[PDB]
């Protein structure tokens, strides 16, 4: 499986002998099939490169490209500035390393430039890689758009190139396309699209030269899309593309309104202007990758770019602002200054995942979006990073070579832990000094490439220049958070005022085998409060220490990690927990809203880790009966979802629902009178989210008044279908519960609304809600639909199946389905997420019978692998073993607790 490593063309990393300067690329997509039923694109290119060290071979990336021979060879070599290229000996293609290899009869000379001409063609496949095709239905008409996805190593699939991020170059892009179609790229066209002289049916669009940039950020799109535009004061043209009908109705308007302000924010937050003449953002009906930050032409999944104020919810709105903010952040951080190699992906994706909140907050200052990062990124990644199977943020460059190894880095660790760690960094340094660090870093390395130590250097300079006191260097502090996996749990003893830290692990029976330089002790910044008042900062530099900041006497209490800015969990002594609970009972508002969620989330997590009694966590939810903020409720609901997954098929679920029924009812009554009987929605975003959770928790836990009103609204809709009386914020929870309470009539109505849907946001809500039927035959019939591309789009297959197994009645149904035709499923679905299916179907597993079924599932499907889901299967087995143990230990205690507190 390994080729001769002594040969440069058998090594995954490019050699350092040749460095490109300028490319010219002409592409011509054919949007109709040929004789072999293949969509093909024709291409021609020229790469001008500099010989940095004398070499007798040209090694360049090439993937699935078929070359037209010219002058006897795959390629033609020319000189520039009087250089004399050697004759070509022969060319070959090396598939594993994805190289075009041009062997020369002599050596290129050092410092001299050369040009290589190539003429080729490739498949315009339905594969979402390189230059590919995307198909959607515009009514009964089948539309085809040629578009691109280069990240991380697929630029080489559209034209031959030195396809590594630090091989920056300039690109002259020309698109040959049908007459009535718009061509788009990174830069603006040099002029109006002109007819191809050989065939007026085609047009030629030549784009201006790009600045120095990485191949993975290139973009070519040919479509019949329309646009809304808006020109900013500083000259930057802002355009937004989508299907003509979607833009005609104004669904691109909101994205347009926020793009300007977001670009303005980043211009100031970075202290460098927007480096491009324009900003294109395009919404594609099909785009599994979510969004790609191509420089000047950012591609989005349609349902994340388009917005309809008459049917899209606030979450839909929040989705748009935050995603746009993320990708636009890359237009400086990532595109202007690019990573040296893929092992530093966490710095790029982590930074954008963090500042997406800052940008979006600028566009919508009334929302307080920044507060949501703790739930969305911090606690999300903490579930995965608290496992023995996690990995450090940073990876040695030499360990990331193959395309598969690169793809594995695009995970929750890189994004969410990357964001969390950087937010913590911007916290213990002043944000102002963090900004100052950013500014110099950007200016210094513009149009170039960096490793993460470069950013550390510039931040360190800002620290010295601003005279910010730290326990040690920025480098040494951050090493604790990048070189080793996981995060600490800080246990506080408020009697002695001593702090203690250790590697936090969700599984009490975990087996960490990955060694660490520091042996899992961190240098950690501690912000804290006492009786609502914030104290002086502290630095924990050892396993254990003492300070009077964490000592208490009498009725006073303390709390660590203000607003959860630090990437760690906190535990307290029994005495301190009691005072905090008493504070929550007396006046919970005295504790920051984020920290109220912390108290709950940490407690439930520490409970699973055998660090607090499970009854403690449950006690930390008692105050929720008078809690009206969204965040603390959401945190408890998220943690109790595990309890639901463990107990919703047992005797425990009864008292559990009765408890949640007791806690949420006053909140439900409140919103009922607050919104004046659901006539209005709150003006504050959090309150809007809070109301939705209240209604959602009320109905699923059996409060009568909620059940009556959701089915009442839905029947009212069934009578006025073209006049949906249900506010968008409430649609998912109302559709679902009404479908659950009703039967065939409701389901068929919802199904027809889904089939006729012209708004993707609405169709997504219907798809999920349809899985809420309590009729087994209906769910069974729905299951058969999920594999039919005419009924359910393949990109929505897994999620629709997943939504079905979320239903208790669908659990055994889907699990039987997975066991029955896995062999047919692994063959006849590509990009079907077996990983998510395996995880979703095994979440409920808590018995020895389920484990043995899963153990047999693995054995029965040995010779036919599990592919991308192979890893999820091993984690499901370990999780199942953990669940069996947890259930047998907490079943009695939890049943008793829910019973006592349901009265
Ligand atoms: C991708 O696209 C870029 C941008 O268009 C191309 O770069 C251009 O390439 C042109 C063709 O070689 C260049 O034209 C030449 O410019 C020479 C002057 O060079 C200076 O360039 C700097 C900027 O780098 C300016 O500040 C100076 O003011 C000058 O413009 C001329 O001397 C040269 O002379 C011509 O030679 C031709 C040869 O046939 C004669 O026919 C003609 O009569 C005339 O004597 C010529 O005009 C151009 O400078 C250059 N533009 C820039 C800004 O770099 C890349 O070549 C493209 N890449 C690929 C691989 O195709
Ligand atoms: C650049 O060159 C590469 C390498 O040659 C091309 O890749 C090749 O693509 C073809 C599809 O056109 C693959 O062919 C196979 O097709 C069968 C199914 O179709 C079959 O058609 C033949 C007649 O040609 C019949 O005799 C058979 O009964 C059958 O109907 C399918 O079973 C295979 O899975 C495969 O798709 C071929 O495998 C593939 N070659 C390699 C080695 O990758 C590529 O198309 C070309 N690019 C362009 C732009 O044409
Ligand atoms: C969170 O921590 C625990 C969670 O359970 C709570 O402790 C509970 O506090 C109440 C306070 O009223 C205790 O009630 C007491 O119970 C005794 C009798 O003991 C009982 O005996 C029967 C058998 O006869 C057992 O089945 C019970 O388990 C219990 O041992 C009775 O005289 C009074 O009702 C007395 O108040 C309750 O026992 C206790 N739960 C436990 C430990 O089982 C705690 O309050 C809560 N903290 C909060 C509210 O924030
Ligand atoms: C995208 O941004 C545009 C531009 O701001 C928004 O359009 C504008 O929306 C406002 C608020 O509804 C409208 O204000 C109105 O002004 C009139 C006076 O002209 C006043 O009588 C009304 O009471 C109201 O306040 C304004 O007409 C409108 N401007 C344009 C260009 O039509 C739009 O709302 C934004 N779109 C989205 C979905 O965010
Ligand atoms: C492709 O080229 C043709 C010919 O230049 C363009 O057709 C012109 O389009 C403009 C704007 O719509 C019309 O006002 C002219 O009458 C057309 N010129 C003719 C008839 O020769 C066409 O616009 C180009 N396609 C694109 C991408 O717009
Ligand atoms: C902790 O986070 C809270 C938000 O959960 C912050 O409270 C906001 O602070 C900003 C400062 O500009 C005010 O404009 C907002 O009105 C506050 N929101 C609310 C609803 O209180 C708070 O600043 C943070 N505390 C610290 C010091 O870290
Ligand atoms: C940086 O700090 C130094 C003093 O430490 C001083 O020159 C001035 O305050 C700042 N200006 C720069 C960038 O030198
Ligand atoms: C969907 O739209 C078509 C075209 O108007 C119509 O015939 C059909 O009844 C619609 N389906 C329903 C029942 O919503
Ligand atoms: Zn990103």
């Amino acid at each position: 499986t390994t080729l001769d490593q002594s040969k440069a063309w058998n090594r995954y990393r490019l050699p350092n002998t040749l460095k490109p300067d300028s490319y010219r690329v002409t592409l011509r997509p054919y949007l109709t099939p040929n004789d072999r039923g293949l969509y093909v694109f024709k291409g021609s290119s020229t790469v001008r490169f500099t010989c940095k060290e004398a070499t007798d071979v040209i090694i360049i990336h090439s993937k699935k490209l078929n070359y037209t021979l010219s002058q006897g060879h795959r390629v033609v070599l020319r000189g520039v500035g009087g250089s004399q290229p050697p004759d070509i000996d022969k060319t070959e293609l090396v598939e594993p390393t994805e190289y075009l290899v041009v062997h020369l009869k002599g050596s290129l000379v050092k410092d001299s430039q050369y040009e290589m001409d190539s003429e080729f063609e490739g498949e315009l496949a339905d594969d979402l890689a390189g230059f590919y095709r995307s198909e959607y239905m515009e009514g009964n008409v089948r539309k085809v758009v040629a578009t691109t996805q280069m990240q991380a190593a697929d630029a080489r699939k559209s034209f031959p190139c030195f396809d590594e991020p630090a091989m920056k170059a300039e690109f002259n892009i020309t698109l040959i396309h049908p007459k009535d179609l718009t061509a788009l790229s990174n830069m603006l066209p040099k002029g109006p699209s002109t007819p191809l002289p050989e065939d007026p049916n085609w047009n030629v669009t030549e784009f201006h030269t790009t600045p120095k940039m990485s191949t993975y950020l290139l973009a070519f799109i040919v479509s019949e899309f329309d646009y809304v535009e808006k020109q900013a004061s500083n000259g930057v043209l802002i355009r937004i593309w989508a299907r003509p009908s979607a833009i005609a109705a104004g669904h691109g308007d909101y994205a347009l309104n926020v793009t300007g302000p977001i670009l303005n924010f980043f211009a100031g937050h970075y202290d460098t202007p927007y480096p491009l003449p324009k900003s294109d953002q395009i919404g594609l009906p099909d785009f599994n990758a979510g969004a790609m930050e191509n420089w000047g032409l950012v591609t989005y999944r349609e349902n994340s770019l388009l917005f309809d104020p008459l049917s899209s919810s606030s979450s839909n709105k929040e989705r748009v602002v935050t995603v746009i903010a993320h990708e636009l952040a890359h237009q400086w951080f990532g595109n202007l200054v690019t990573i040296e190699w893929w092992n530093d992906l966490w710095l790029n994706e982590g930074f954008a995942s963090y500042v997406e909140y800052l940008g979006a907050d600028y566009a919508e200052p009334t929302w307080n979006l920044k507060d949501l990062m703790v739930l969305n990124d911090v606690y999300r990644v903490m579930a995965v990073d608290a496992l023995a199977s996690s990995h450090p943020l940073s990876t040695p460059a030499s360990e990331i070579n193959t395309p598969a190894q690169i793809s594995e880095l695009f995970d929750a660790i890189s994004y969410s832990k990357g964001a969390s760690v950087l937010r913590m960094l911007s916290s213990f340094l002043s944000e102002d000094v963090f900004k100052q660090g950013l500014a110099s870093y950007l200016h210094t390395f513009a149009y170039q490439n960096t490793i993460y130590l470069n950013l550390w250097d510039h931040l360190q300079e800002a620290v010295n220049n601003r005279s910010i006191q730290l326990p040690t260097t920025v480098r040494d502090i951050m090493n604790r958070w990048t070189l080793q996996m996981g995060f600490p749990v800080i246990t506080v003893d408020t009697s002695t005022g001593t702090l203690s830290q250790e590697h936090f692990l969700l599984d009490p029976d975990s087996n960490v085998t990955r060694p660490s330089e520091f042996n899992y002790v961190w240098i950690v910044p501690i912000t804290s409060i006492r009786d609502g008042r914030q104290q002086q900062d502290y630095w924990l530099i050892d396993v254990r220490a003492q300070n009077d900041l964490f000592s208490t006497s009498g009725n006073e209490w303390v709390l660590l990690n203000l607003n959860v800015t630090g990437y760690y969990r906190v535990n307290y002594d029994e005495e301190n927990w009691r005072k905090i609970q008493t504070q929550l009972q007396r006046d919970h508002s005295a504790i920051p809203v984020i920290n109220r969620a912390q108290i709950i989330n940490d407690a439930f997590n520490l409970a699973s880790a055998h660090k607090v009694p499970v009854t403690l966590a449950l006690n930390n939810t008692l105050f929720l009966i008078e809690e009206r903020q969204y965040m603390p409720w959401e945190a408890a609901l998220s943690s109790l979802s595990y309890f639901k997954l463990m107990f919703d098929r047992s005797e425990v679920y009864g008292p559990m629902k009765n408890y949640l029924k007791k806690q949420v009812t006053p909140l439900f009554i409140h919103f009922r009178n607050n919104t004046n009987n659901w006539r209005e929605i709150p003006e504050n975003l959090m309150d809007q989210y809070s109301e939705v959770n209240a209604i959602s928790t009320a109905c699923s836990n059996g409060v009568p008044e909620c059940e009556e009103m959701v089915s009442g609204l839905f029947k009212q809709w069934m009578e006025n279908p073209n006049n949906n009386p249900i506010h968008p914020n409430l649609r998912s929870t109302v559709y679902c519960n009404a479908i659950a309470q009703g039967g065939e009539e409701e389901w068929d109505f919802a199904w027809e609304q889904f089939r006729n849907a012209t708004l993707v946001n609405e169709a997504d809500k219907l798809r999920a809600a349809l899985a809420c039927s309590k009729e087994l035959w209906i769910l069974n019939r729905y299951l058969s639909y999920t594999l039919n591309p005419d009924l359910i789009r393949k990109q929505d297959a897994t999620s629709t199946i997943i939504s079905i197994t979320n239903n208790v009645i669908g659990q055994g149904l889907v699990w039987d389905f997975v066991q029955s035709n896995w062999k047919k499923l692994f063959n006849d679905y590509g990009s079907f997420s077996f990983s998510n299916l395996i995880q979703a179907v095994t979440r409920r597993f808590s018995t020895e019978y389920e484990l043995q079924q899963l153990e047999q599932f693995k054995k029965d499907n040995e010779e036919t692998g599990f592919g991308s889901g192979t890893r999820a299967l091993e984690q499901a087995l370990e999780k199942t073993k953990a669940n069996i143990k947890w259930v047998k230990e907490n079943k009695e205690v939890v049943l008793q607790w829910f019973t006592e507190n349901s009265k």
